[PDB]
């Protein structure tokens, strides 16, 4: 009984293999067959490749030794290698040409959903060369995905000897039975075979794939578009700074290139942003995600006037001077989205870009007290039910799993009906006690909005909401300007509160907005559509935001 | 009796002032005079530049209303403005070439230092520039050194009307009488005059600061050369992230760009870097200032084996894992500048470059036993009675504002006779109960020297140095290898332990190697001598680092 997959690297998570240049640069540059795979394996066991693969040289110093054995096995062949040839041009371009072979990490990322064991085991070489970051930066997006990753040239062990094999088993704790190996190389898989454990030879992916299926009675070929990789709190690089006396922010940092800075809504967490944190840091983005003022590790002060536009915009001026960033690009959601579009207006200087999931900006109305204009929209009743502090507060904590369960639900699974909601006396009124668990979450990252939540309760977010007299009157010194730095709008279909038609003025404030559209999409949109909102950021970004 | 200093940013903290390049335009464009700096003051309060200082538009909203006024001046003075004439052309020149007036700085520097509250008061527009982040740059270093800074667009005044002086006064918390005000606008040093305060009026820095030093009584001009930087712990962002179950590492993070993890020496901290972090983020790098394992927030657990090189490396490998970097200039000092030289050779591809200050590479030698070399050099003798466990964290956890002052200390300063260490019985036997303090350090970085070490004591650090063996056999695995990463190597004349000498055949396993030398600096290298170590550092890292 299977529980165990190993993987190659070369040939089978990463294609095209490295291997099959020295063929393509045979046939390119019309040499005797096999001249370079000789070249490349010359020595055996004593030869330079077999020194680089259990790491007792770099791959610096073995590109001279593999020269000279190119210059030997062509005085043998009779022939002449051409003027400007360089084995370093055929490695270096040889391993750019290699990325992930997608559908093979897919098998791999469920195979160890369902309980496996994964490894990497590889015949591998110690990078110095100048553009060893691109080898780098593959090896770190592939690793991650797996409980092992074994390098020759680290364990000083190389395949086919069968000490490796003896040390991939000692490293998964289980016997050869258990364990599946998949390599594109036969001489490799022998002594794995020839140990008891299940082989498969890797040529194309998709035979290897139904190989793989039929040996472990799991589906993985033509199976379902899986989400994207999601974040595991503990595995995260947690930032404090204090911006005040009393207020430290928290934040979650992964990445290195230009910052951006995630701001969630109500009632919401770092968390939130999940499933854009590993997909916009692999996208060439130094993501912070933040817990906003009144939420998770960040400080919650009682004090309503603590959480006014005015405030929690200087205070994340304040987050950008301590960390010493003179820009970030902004991206927010509902009540962030509100906090980014302010970030623009009143400190473009510090503001790289600024996008909104589902809030639109709308300029202040002069004209109206924030509380008329609140009055005029019926969606928006459940706002004045949270201006009496300790009322909403008493609700939302009574039971934190039924108030999380009954908020985060697809448009198609609505337990709560937001009209009358002070007239009906809360917000889970004629909601169950017992919700059902939304198709979007996980009883776990249910979880982990209640412990979150257990720290300082609903106070402070709620705060959020009892400023709306403060910040129309700061928002009110902003209505000659308009925002002129770039700008993207994300609108959700199925969003009730922030509907798509609430942002249709807005290009009357942002002339150069970009946008982007999310169909069958609720309130939750990170979570709702992950695969889109990735999409839909990442190309803004790369197109708007350097 | 003064106790508070206000400075202009524009002819005074900053030059050239933007300013005055209406009147270069001017003379390089043979333009009438007065013509454009007429078009810039056109309306007076009720003009478009009155309305950007008060923040009611952005600088991209002002540029066109610039234009129009510079066409009606030209109306009235009978000329014609050149073919391809451009307002944002020149202030986009102008405010790049506007850099920081240094001794100006170093004034207010010196005034607060002395007591002295300070502030930045300026007529500043909201900037929203594609190239607004060479301004928030600018603003970013200057803000920092300064208690308050009151920009005109965020506070809805300008000069010279007389609320934006009451509201100065009312932020600094003093009368008239205790502020000096800073000026190079006669116009705008007028109100604080008729108020009580003591005005300068800036044309030559010089005789300004001739005129502050003479009404504050504090030397401010042809003052020596003062001390990079440093860091205020509690100021800075604070980094935490699980490298395995039991161990969780600490670090200070301050910049954005290339990442530079500084790995600090023995019995150090973050805070040995306190001169480096905030100069070498200013030169444009992302700066980690580790808490090495064993020390201040990172974990010390108790084993030996957790402190040998190999897992230090391991866990630091996962550490850039955690944070999504796929590399990281590594730059190490004492037996960081050793855990950096291991780095290099047994992960490349995760060191985009490595530097050492004092710590020389040597590699191991086979054929003797690490016990053998180590009692070959009689310096090294501490290290023999730093092998049994409790016995050195005995006396070193016996007083620790001892142990500090005692350790850290210049050249000239040497308190402690480290020959014959475990025959005299210990490391401070002939040393005072109650040392002096040396010239490096204040009374207070003792203190937090202290207060880090209170938690987990001298077990971890003294730890580094019990793996002679295991740290021998896996350095062995690197002797056919070569450093061909960029290198930097960096000698302390004054080291006794680690003495320039020791690094002469270092060329030999790097031998594109590139060094820095320091003239009298002893072993704490970046508190000896932090001025250099940065000129060194950064000059580095700006030609090899990227
Ligand atoms: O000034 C703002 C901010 C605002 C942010 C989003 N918002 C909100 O209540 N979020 C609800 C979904 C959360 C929720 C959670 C639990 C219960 C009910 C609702 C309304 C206010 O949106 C605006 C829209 C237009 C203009 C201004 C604004
Ligand atoms: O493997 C190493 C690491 C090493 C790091 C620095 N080092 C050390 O003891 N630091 C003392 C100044 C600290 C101190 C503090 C208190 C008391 C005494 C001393 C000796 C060992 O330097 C090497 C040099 C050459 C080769 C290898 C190595």
């Amino acid at each position: 009984t299977l529980r165990a997959a190993v993987f190659d690297l070369d040939g089978v998570l990463a294609l095209p293999a490295v291997f099959g240049v020295l063929g393509r640069t045979e046939e390119a540059l019309a040499l005797p067959r096999g001249l370079l795979n000789d070249a490349f394996q010359k020595g055996g066991p004593e030869g330079a490749t077999t020194r680089l693969m259990k790491g007792e040289i770099t791959l610096s110093q073995w590109i001279p030794l593999m020269e000279e054995n190119c210059r030997k096995c062509s005085e043998t062949a009779k022939v002449c290698l051409p003027k400007n040839f360089s084995i370093k041009e055929i490695f270096d371009k040889a391993i750019s040409a290699r990325k992930i072979n997608r559908p093979m990490l897919q098998a791999a990322l469920m195979l160890r959903k369902k309980g496996f064991t994964t490894a990497i085991l590889t015949n591998t070489w110690l990078d110095d060369r100048a553009e060893r970051d691109g080898l780098a930066q593959l090896m770190c997006e592939l690793k991650m995905h797996f409980d092992f990753l074994i390098e020759s040239c680290q364990v000083g062990m190389v395949k086919p000897e069968p000490q490796i094999y003896k040390f991939l088993l000692d490293t998964l704790k289980a016997s050869p039975s258990e364990v599946v190996f998949l390599d594109d190389i036969g001489a490799n898989l022998k002594p794995a075979r020839d140990l008891g454990m299940v082989t498969i030879l890797v040529q194309d992916t998709d035979t290897a794939l139904k190989e793989l299926e039929k040996v472990t009675g799991i589906q993985l070929l033509n199976t379902p578009a899986p989400l994207p990789t999601s974040c595991n709190p503990s595995d995260m690089s947690h930032g404090y700074v204090t911006v005040k006396p009393r207020v430290r922010l928290h934040f979650v940092e992964l990445g290195s290139g230009p910052a951006v800075c995630l701001c969630h809504g109500f009632p919401e967490s770092w968390y939130s942003w999940r499933y854009q944190i590993p997909a916009l840091a692999q996208a060439g983005y130094r993501v912070l995600a933040m817990d906003m003022k009144g939420y998770g590790e960040s400080s919650a002060p009682p004090e309503i006037e603590e959480y006014c536009m005015e405030v929690l915009c200087k205070e994340m001026v304040t987050f950008l001077d301590k960390l010493g960033l003179s820009q970030a690009v902004f991206i927010g959601h509902d009540w962030g989205g509100m906090l980014v579009w302010y970030m623009a207006l009143f400190y473009p200087e510090r503001v790289r870009a600024v996008a909104s999931l589902n809030t639109p900006f709308i300029p202040a109305n002069p004209n109206m007290s924030p509380l008329e204009s609140i009055k005029a929209n019926p969606v928006f009743d459940y706002q004045l039910y949270f201006q009496e502090p300790g009322v909403a507060e008493a609700e939302l904590e009574q039971n934190l799993s039924r108030t999380f369960k009954s908020l985060f639900r697809a448009s198609d699974e609505s337990v709560l009906s937001m009209h009358k909601v002070c007239e009906a006396g809360g917000l889970f009124v004629n909601s169950p006690e017992e919700p059902s668990l939304s198709r979007m979450v996980t009883e776990e990252e249910i979880q982990f909005y209640v412990q979150q939540f257990k720290k300082s309760g609903f106070r402070g977010p709620l705060n959020w909401y009892r400023n709306m007299e403060r910040n129309w009157k700061w928002a009110c010194k902003s209505l000659g300007r308009k925002i002129l730095i770039p700008a993207l709008m994300v609108t959700a279909e199925k969003d009730f509160v922030l509907v798509p038609q609430m942002s249709q003025h807005m290009e009357d404030w942002i002339p150069h907005l970009k946008r982007g559209h999310i169909e069958d999409c609720g309130h939750w949109t990170q979570m709702d559509k992950p695969t889109e909102v990735n999409q839909i950021l990442i190309k803004w970004l790369d197109s708007d935001a350097r």
